[PDB]
């Protein structure tokens, strides 16, 4: 379910969305405008993904986009993705954007982050490596990469993002399993769409 | 997807929402019962409304309700609207409604309101020119008319309610421009709705 | 909207939902998977049930649901359900699942519970006859039996599970009261897909 930015006093050139043919959207899901979805990406039902204020939005490949997350971004405001173009959001490669996540452009999030459950990244970027846990604010900010950040902090002030913890070994695990988990089930997905692959399986 | 609200021991009137025909609805969106929507209103993809218990519900013009947001009401309790009328929720005009925001009746909140993301606004009064920011819930409560309320606060109590400060100037700024950003959307996706109207843009490409 | 699990290392069944002829599900949300739905169960709209990675889900007999809920499993790690079982996702019977909750596998949540706005159990097991309150994050932990939890309490350790207030009489009288109220909204909308129902209420109007 994927439609045409709006023609607006900022936007005309009604743009659609970007989507490779390895990802997975699942139909119950709403995309609008320049989405860009590079290969093995995943995208979960319930999610909103809405590129008609601010735009581009880049999801970089191997990312998971999981229920009922929602991406949208400021008419102003943009930060440099790693092609040297302006984007409203930059997601990059390998990165988990959990269950009921909200991604608020400007926003950058480096490859192989983790966004846990209920957890929105606003105005701010999250270095490459951050394992972020559950129900935490993120905005106004930037955090250094590889840090990890305990459930439930609301972090609004620089000062707080200076003094986060390191990952340790395990997150880092953690996280590539999460990303692991996503690839399977995109495949899976895709498998159930075609008669070749899924007829021999559904036979046994 | 609109639908009639159905048949309860409290309800049997079966009444479906009053859209005005310069609101635009996101056509993956859920609306049931009697939600009386008004002029210029803009609602996003994934939202549920849902007057089946606590009805009715008014939406005022110039209003937004963004993505992910969620409006129910419990069946006893309501609010005054400005009409005279009961409510179980009351929404007044030029106000924002953000991604992913609970309003949960009884709740009345006042004309040129900013609810900031994820927030949560249940069996409370929000008065006029009110800006709420980010993670916040409010309940049981009145919130005094002008007031802003930090990210992350759990008002539960009428003490924590009075000691609030007054909005500044670049709130009032910022909340007046969600609401026109929203105006100018939902006149481009009618545009795109109309054979006439998009074509030539298309055309341009 | 009603799927089948995809084929994958851990599973190749290919197991689709369960759902009693007595419940009611909103057309406007997703099912995926070895979910198994009970008697006078009430599924509302934006909600999202997916039994792809942990698996099976069991939601009891007068549970409801309701907006934008999801409800997901890791794949390792299981919970013992009533009937002897193991499930990723346990909900029992006369249990609220309220507005925009989350319930992570592995997930027990015992008969009679209440759990409120935005709130989250993941990796947990809370007992039979617990109200939860809002914006509360439940997290790698046991709630006993017959505990209260104040809104927006982040419980992520057994010491802050240990000292949990009992119910009061009248969070028991609330949290029945949110079962029964569901249980007519369900028979309303039954009602309206029943033409020998609904034909002499509309003749009324
Ligand atoms: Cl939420
Ligand atoms: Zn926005
Ligand atoms: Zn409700
Ligand atoms: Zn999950």
């Amino acid at each position: 379910q994927s439609y045409a930015a709006p023609p607006t006093p900022w936007s005309r050139d009604l743009a659609e969305p970007e989507i490779a043919p390895t990802a997975y959207v699942h139909s119950f899901s709403n995309l609008i405008g320049d989405v860009r979805i590079k290969d093995y990406v995943h995208i979960a039902p319930g999610t909103s993904i809405r590129a008609d204020e601010g735009t581009p939005f880049h999801i970089g490949s191997r990312t998971n986009i999981q229920d009922g997350v929602v991406i949208h971004g400021l008419q102003q405001g943009r930060v440099i993705g790693d092609d040297g173009q302006e984007y409203s959001v930059w997601i990059g490669d390998n990165v988990s954007i959990t269950h009921m996540a909200l991604i608020h452009g400007p926003a950058y999030i480096g490859d192989g982050c983790f966004i846990g459950f209920r957890s929105t990244v606003f105005n701010a970027r999250v270095g490459a490596g951050c394992v972020v846990m559950m129900h935490v604010l993120i905005q106004d900010v930037e955090i250094p990469p590889g840090k990890y950040v305990p459930s439930g902090m609301v972090i609004t002030t620089q000062q707080q993002a200076d003094r986060l913890p390191n990952v340790e070994e395990s997150d880092i695990h953690f996280a590539q399993h999460v990303v692991g988990i996503n690839e399977a089930l995109l495949s899976g997905y895709q498998c159930a769409e075609n008669i070749a692959c899924i007829a021999p399986i559904r036979n046994e």
